[PDB]
Order: C-alpha cells, then sequence, then structure tokens
C-alpha cells in the first residue's frame, strides 16, 4: 500500500544524456544510436532569441561548431540537420547504451517521466502530465533545455518530450523528438498564452480508485450519477468532459473495487461542490489529476 | 521555476539490483562488490512470521540454498552471515557496475530517492522522508521487500534504507545497510505501534522559502515571532520544536529571499492557527513537510 508520485527508474536515458555547446550556448541532448538531439535555440545568442530565423542562423554553423560532449570525452560531429524545432547532429560514434528505444507524440492528460540535466549530467527525476493546454509543470532552471520526457514499456523507452522553454507564468513548454512543439508554442522569447489549463477528470477519478484501494474511502457516497449529469458538475470546475471511453479506461478499476463508474463520479460531483472539508486524500487536500488509469494499475499491481 | 518531489536519478543503484530466493521465498537484494544483502527474513515461511528464531532458522540453510539472479544470470554464493536484520551474502563475482557507495543511518526529517523493486527489476522511483517516527510514507507491494533507499553525492550513492515492513496502518518500516531497523520494529508478524507522526518544521519552512522563490508569496504577512513563541504554537499543531540549529540551516534560503527565518516562522503560525482558506502554495493544499533545506536549495540551485 502507499501512493506516490512515482516515475520510472532512469537509468536507461541516464546513459544518453550529452552536453551540447554552440558558440556560448550550452544544453543538453539526446544521444541515441549515432545521433545526438537538442533543441534548436542552441545556435541563438541573446540577441536573436527576440525572433530568430533559424534557417539563417543554422546556415553560419558547420559540424565543428557543435561542440558535443558524453561524459567526459567528445563526439565528433559529422553532419548537422534541423528537424522542425530540433537539431539533429550525426556523430561517428553509435552510444553503446543506445536502450530499445520510441519516438512517441503523448496526448494531453498522459503521463511521463522527466530526468532534469545540466550540461549533460542528470540531476533529477519526477512525475508529470501533458496538461490538456499542452503545457507541462516541471522543475526547470537555466541550462535544462533538451532534458527529456520519457516512458517505460519493460525495455523499451518512448520519448515523448523535450524541454525548451520556461513561459513568464512559470510553466514549460516543448517538442516531441521530432521537434514538434506541444500546443501553439513557438521557440521565440516572446509573450506566448498558454490557455485556460482544465482538470484531467479521467486522472481525477483513477486517483480516487487509488484511493479505496489504499483504505481512504471517507468520500464514498449513497448517490450515483449519469454522464451527463456528472459533465454539467465537471464543466462548471474546469474538469474535462468524461466520456464512454474514459468509463471503458476505469473498467479494470471498478472491477477490483467493486464501485462503478457513475458511483465514482457521484462522490467526484460531491467533492467538487462541497470541497474536502479539510479532510485529505492519499495525503492530498486537492484532487490530484496527474496519475492516469494505468498509473493506478502499474503502481497497484508491480510492473517492473 | 517550478517545485516537485524530485528524487535522484536511479540508475547507480539499478545496476545494483538481485533477486535473492531462499526456500519459497523471493525478495530483492542489493549487489555491491562481492556481497548481496537483503533482508534476513528471506529465510522465513509463513509459519515462521509470527515468532521467528532467525539463527535456528539459519542454521538450517547453506550457501547453495540462497539463489542470487543478477537479471538473467545466477551468481554462485561462497558465504552467508546475518548482521542485525539483515543478510549478507557474499558471491565470487564482484557487480562490475558498483558504483562509489557508502552506507549511512539517516536522522529522522532526513530524505531520499527509494528505488522500488520486484523480483530484483526496478519498476519506479520516488522520494521521501525519514518521518520523526522512524516510518516512511513509501509505495510498495508485496514482493517490494529489499528496496532500497539512498541519496547521491556527485558520483558516491549513500545508501539509507533496505525495506522491510508493511505496518498494518499502511506505513513502512525498514532498516539501513547494517540491518538495523530504524524505529523500534522488529521483523516479525505482529502488532507494532509506530508511534505519534509529527510535522518536520525546518522542512515545511524550507518548502515556504520555495514557495516564495517560485512567486508564490500570499502567505507572506507584516508579522515576526520568537523562537519560543513559534514553538508554542508548533506543539499545538504536532510540529517538531524549531532550534537555532535549524535557524542556522535556513540561512542561505532566508539571504536569497531577504526574508528572516523568524519572520518565515511568522507566516507559518498564521497558516497553522488560519489554515489556507482554500488557496494552494507550490500546487498543494497542505504544509509540505519532505523537502529538506538542502533539497531545496539543490531544486533551485541545479546541482547535478
Ligand atoms: O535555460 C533556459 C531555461 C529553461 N527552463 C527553465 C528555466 C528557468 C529559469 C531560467 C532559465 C530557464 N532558458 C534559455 C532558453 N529559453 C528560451 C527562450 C526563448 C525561446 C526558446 Cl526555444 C528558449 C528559455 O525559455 C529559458
Ligand atoms: O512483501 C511484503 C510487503 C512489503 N511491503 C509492502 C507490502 C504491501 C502489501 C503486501 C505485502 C507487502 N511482505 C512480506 C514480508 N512482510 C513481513 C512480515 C513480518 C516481518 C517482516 Cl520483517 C516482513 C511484510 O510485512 C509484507
Amino acid at each position: 500500500s502507499g501512493f506516490r508520485k512515482m516515475a520510472f527508474p532512469s537509468g536507461k536515458v541516464e546513459g544518453c544524456m550529452v552536453q551540447v555547446t554552440c558558440g556560448t550556448t550550452t544544453l543538453n541532448g539526446l544521444w541515441l544510436d549515432d545521433v545526438v538531439y537538442c533543441p534548436r535555440h542552441v545556435i541563438c545568442t541573446s540577441e536573436d532569441m527576440l525572433n530568430p530565423n533559424y534557417e539563417d542562423l543554422l546556415i553560419r554553423k558547420s559540424n565543428h561548431n557543435f561542440l558535443v560532449q558524453a561524459g567526459n570525452v567528445q563526439l565528433r560531429v559529422i553532419g548537422h540537420s534541423m528537424q522542425n524545432c530540433v537539431l539533429k547532429l550525426k556523430v561517428d560514434t553509435a552510444n553503446p547504451k543506445t536502450p530499445k528505444y520510441k519516438f512517441v507524440r503523448i496526448q494531453p492528460g498522459q503521463t511521463f517521466s522527466v530526468l532534469a540535466c545540466y550540461n549533460g549530467s542528470p540531476s533529477g527525476v519526477y512525475q508529470c502530465a501533458m496538461r490538456p493546454n499542452f503545457t507541462i509543470k516541471g522543475s526547470f532552471l537555466n541550462g535544462s533545455c533538451g532534458s527529456v520526457g520519457f516512458n517505460i514499456d519493460y525495455d523499451c523507452v518512448s520519448f515523448c518530450y523535450m524541454h525548451h522553454m520556461e513561459l513568464p507564468t512559470g510553466v514549460h513548454a516543448g517538442t516531441d523528438l521530432e521537434g514538434n512543439f506541444y500546443g501553439p508554442f513557438v521557440d521565440r522569447q516572446t509573450a506566448q498564452a498558454a490557455g485556460t489549463d482544465t482538470t484531467i477528470t479521467v486522472n481525477v477519478l483513477a486517483w480516487l480508485y487509488a484511493a479505496v484501494i489504499n483504505g481512504d474511502r471517507w468520500f464514498l457516497n449513497r448517490f450515483t450519477t449519469t454522464l451527463n449529469d456528472f459533465n454539467l458538475v465537471a464543466m462548471k470546475y474546469n474538469y474535462e468532459p468524461l466520456t464512454q471511453d474514459h468509463v471503458d479506461i476505469l473498467g479494470p478499476l471498478s472491477a477490483q473495487t467493486g464501485i462503478a463508474v457513475l458511483d465514482m463520479c457521484a462522490s467526484l460531483k460531491e467533492l467538487l461542490q462541497n470541497g474536502m472539508n479539510g479532510r485529505t486524500i492519499l495525503g492530498s487536500a486537492l484532487l490530484e489529476d496527474e496519475f492516469t488509469p494505468f498509473d493506478v494499475v502499474r503502481q497497484c499491481s508491480g510492473v517492473t
């Protein structure tokens, strides 16, 4: 028992982190096979970041201007290209520590682990969700650009995020490993609207099921509701509308607890309408939405 | 910016996890150099765990009865001994992945990362604190015994905890790497009182400093307090008394924010007396106490 914001073990990703320097700028790169992936803004100077013409900026750069260092050893850059907002630096050596990997674009509401890195060296690992507004509420300081988000399926690492930017609001924006930004964000030092951030309803319900499995059952009531009645309540509280696909995904959790999804919805409705009254659920005084139904089942079944 | 419950990157520890089997019991072991460390209750059967005589039980066991597997390969056991509540199984092969390490007994209120493991395979990593009542609020299922807690200082791994037991209350108890239990717990399936769990005051203050650095400043007030006046309030709310050693440790955080420790104490006093009023601090609706002053400075400075 117990419920914690658990991240995947980070070893397979630590062995991929390198430091990339271009001109005066240093950030992190991801070395997989003979390619180092990094944010393209590594080629920018502070005077360029207001409105950079990356194509023109990249033209003034040659292979030898990209310094890639893996631990203490320098990697030889034999090719460079820009794919959307990432640079791909071809090196002459395949990373011997390259795990089995995939590049995936995650859906909003899905979770992933972030290995925060500085100067190509890992500093920490934490779990987070891609928000419905395509931002992440990470923990990143200067030099963390190029740090990646990932998921692990047994031996395969699915990389889903590369850190690029911190918005003036303190939230983070970045790309998938093909360089496509999640959300409407651009790699430009300009004011950018993140958008209204709603609560991931299917995840809150999964976490309520986790609470029931863990003995926290005070919030359970004698009521039920309908998908449409529940969604009227969810709209008022900026919660994502619950669909039958969401109810289907909560099936194993509903079966394990013997609590119908709509009965749990009625408990959530009452919690939204009445608050916690100073009580806690799984050590929290607010409704947690960064655990998917898969995460709850994983943490409650022990998949390694 | 951003503040997350960050764990150390787990790679150095993942390379140390092995599976230990004895009779019908399987749990995790920690392989460092030519020694595998594991909870001694691996030698027990379910009929023995009510009141086991470990010395008598261990007598019926020989080297060949301890099955140690590192990934897919079997390790040859050439020696076995009991040190307090851990067994040390000498194997004929030094772990080639042994990092620079130390065994340390942590103080209550200190934090550490846990690499939860099953069948010698890592499943997740999370950060936690040793509670003042010497329990940990972890996330562990059947088969997680032998999973370890650690800290990383650049390249050196300081192992501080080995998981042994889940109390009937859902909290966890275990030992340091010399087999000495944290707290009064015994490795016996008997009812054991955890004791009153107080709040780590120095950690809550560190987290309030983290909040101020991150822009969350609503809780700051026009008041100050004294150590004795504050401690009267801390006693009422089951908070650890704040000492001048604690004030000294908050020095760098006080200097970075320009907020005197006693002024932050007065903010904490008002938060204890008045509650949050439905507001949040660093995305939380309760006062967080599992971040030490060192953790706050580390997460706000980027030590790799
Ligand atoms: O290194 C960071 C950085 C990253 N993450 C969190 C931080 C918190 C405090 C200070 C700096 C950071 N930068 C530089 C690049 N940079 C940027 C600016 C404009 C566009 C692009 Cl693509 C990128 C940043 O936003 C900020
Ligand atoms: O494997 C676990 C275990 C571990 N952690 C969390 C769990 C959550 C659900 C079910 C089982 C566990 N056990 C077996 C040993 N065991 C024990 C019983 C008495 C004494 C000793 Cl030292 C140990 C346990 O407490 C429980």
